[PDB]
């Protein structure tokens, strides 16, 4: 048959059930690129999609294919490359996001008129979504614990894919077609390229694979870590359900608590309850999210967003977010915090932009439910779990190297006074040759006053 596999999503070949299902087969990703010209994410997770994407081809020009990165919007190029190579099916992978199966509705329906059969399979997930709304979405950790401790186990890893089997369907080469379906590049799609380093998270499956292997042998924890596999899980290019299994048989030779796979069930469970909830993003229309009066503070999002709040904590983390698209997931609940309920009183909705433009693991689903439990305004109620600007830094690294690494201007300063430098002598600050006022911002709120009102509102909000 002539078949399409739409590598939208899970962009590996490992653990790929759509792939042995179109299996002439040609791998297709559909992008637009003047959409990615007038994109707001920024440069790191474009230049990921891309390098994940380069590594495909290269996996698939490996087994005599090519992959076919098609340019347009997906609705007006699908109708003709069906006619154009006589598509006898097309299959994605399923979206769990609702304006994602909103646009894959329509493709499916395009195709039904146009006599394409469509098949999707939610390799994404470890478990079905739908499955556990029928036994309202969980709104709880735990009630979503129970639901799937009532659920069956999720399923194991998919099979490969034969070399000889891709052969026998490989699809037609050109020597044209490097340049006609070819990977992109961030130029291409109106990125400044100059300067631009080595990137820390490297894109693709093999580097995947590859950090899985090293993550199962074994102040740090906030730097990058090789081991790191949040951007890989997601995009698709490392698989749920291989994670989940590997860590099992990894723990049989060390029952399984729920600790092992608590990335991927805090994963799976932002999935369920975004399935079916529209507006799962915003704070109006969702039922699950309490209306909380977030107050409007442009100045206030632009400090946070652009590292300079005055709270050395927090401005580090959204430098090194800024810089390199990941931060630790206590670093993420300290800047949450601080933006909503614990500081500046902010939506969770102006977080949830500034990390889908930064952050490589930010998801429709993943993203908006982080910020509605740090928020307390879903999922959450203990509006006491609470993060100081100041004392949480010094408690995950007293020495302060965190900081100097991403704000080399306060490097001088002891460790004593470097989360907290307006109250520090000038002596001291003169030795670090970092002014008060000047080489660094001030604290834009005091804490302690302001903590103590936010939470008198929260409170307010609960009656």
């Amino acid at each position: 048959a002539s078949s399409v596999h739409w590598f939208r999503k899970g962009l590996r070949l490992h653990d790929n059930p759509a792939l042995l299902a179109a299996v002439c087969v040609r791998c297709v990703y559909i992008l637009d690129p003047w959409f990615a010209a007038s994109s707001s994410v920024g440069i790191n997770r474009w230049r990921f999609l891309l390098q994940s994407l380069e590594d495909l081809d290269t996996s698939l020009r490996k087994l005599n294919s090519r992959l076919f990165v098609v340019r347009g919007q997906p609705a007006d190029v699908f109708p003709r490359l069906f006619k154009e190579w006589g598509v006898t099916r097309l299959t994605f992978e399923y979206d769990s996001e609702p304006f994602g199966k909103e646009r894959d509705a329509a493709i499916m329906k395009m195709a039904k008129e146009a006599g394409v059969e469509v098949v999707t399979e939610n390799s994404h997930t470890l478990y079905d979504l739908d499955r556990i709304i029928e036994l309202k979405p969980p709104l709880t950790y735990k009630r979503f614990q129970a639901l799937i401790s009532r659920m069956e186990l999720p399923k194991k890893p998919a099979v490969a894919v034969s070399s000889q089997q891709m052969e026998s369907c490989r699809a037609e080469i050109q020597e044209n077609h490097d340049d006609t379906y070819g990977v992109p590049s961030l130029e291409e799609l109106g990125f400044p390229t100059e300067g631009l380093g080595p990137a820390v998270w490297q894109g693709g499956e093999t580097e995947a694979l590859a950090r899985l292997d090293k993550h199962l042998e074994r102040a740090n924890s906030l730097l990058a870590s090789p081991t790191g596999l949040s951007p890989y899980l997601r995009f698709g290019c490392l698989s749920c359900r291989l994670f989940y299994y590997r860590l099992w048989d990894l723990y049989k030779k060390v029952t399984p608590p729920l600790s092992l796979f608590g990335q991927l069930l805090w994963r799976e469970f932002f999935y369920t309850a975004a399935t079916n909830n529209p507006r799962f993003d915003r704070m109006e229309g969702n039922p699950i999210c309490i209306q909380i009066p977030w107050d409007r503070n442009p100045e206030a999002l632009a400090k946070w967003a652009e590292g300079k709040t005055g709270f050395p904590w927090i401005d580090a983390i959204m430098t090194q977010l800024r810089q390199e698209g990941w931060i630790h997931h206590l670093a993420r609940h300290a800047v949450a915090c601080f933006l909503t309920r614990g500081d500046l009183w902010v939506s969770w909705e102006s977080g949830v932009r500034v990390f889908d433009e930064l952050l490589l693991d930010a998801d429709f689903s993943v993203n908006a439910g982080s910020w509605m439990w740090l928020s307390c305004s879903a999922f959450f109620q203990q509006f006491f779990h609470c993060y100081c600007p100041v004392g949480f830094g010094r408690r995950t690294d007293p020495s302060g190297d965190y900081i100097r690494r991403y704000l080399p201007k306060l490097k001088g300063f002891p460790s004593r006074y470097i989360y907290e430098p307006w109250n520090a002598p000038e002596s001291v600050q003169k030795a670090a040759k970092c002014i008060i006022g000047v080489d660094y911002p001030r604290p834009i709120v005091n804490h302690a006053e302001t903590s103590r009102l936010n939470i008198e509102r929260m409170k307010q909000i609960y009656q």
